């Protein structure tokens, strides 16, 4: 069970959740509340645009922002989460295309059935 949240959670270059994000975070929290028993793995990813070191750092900061919301706004213990940043290292689509690049800019939430 993997929930893919596009980066329409943050403004360009930012790792602070933008006001509009709440709508997508709440549907993700409903799915989390169903399968909270096991590990909630929050993984951050970017495309290849920019520096790979900076993009790895940014992807982790974005994954931490999503966990913080789930933890504080969703009232789930810190212990229930695993957060990771992958940068440009795990693409879903190839980065040779703008459509591909857009698909890679995401924060994923992994749950077990």
């Amino acid at each position: 069970t993997v929930r893919l949240n596009s980066l329409a959670l943050f403004d360009a270059g930012k790792w602070t959740l933008k006001p509009g994000a709440t709508k997508w975070l709440v549907n993700a929290l409903v799915d989390i509340k169903a399968k909270a028993g096991w590990l909630i793995v929050v993984s951050g990813h970017t495309d290849n645009t920019g520096d790979p070191l900076r993009n790895q750092a940014l992807s982790l900061k974005r994954a931490e922002a999503v966990r913080d919301w789930m933890r504080d706004t969703g009232d789930i213990p810190q212990s229930c989460f695993a957060v990771q940043g992958y940068g440009e290292s795990r693409p879903v689509a190839p980065n040779d295309t703008a459509e591909g690049r857009a698909r890679n800019r995401r924060v994923e939430i992994s749950l077990v059935p």
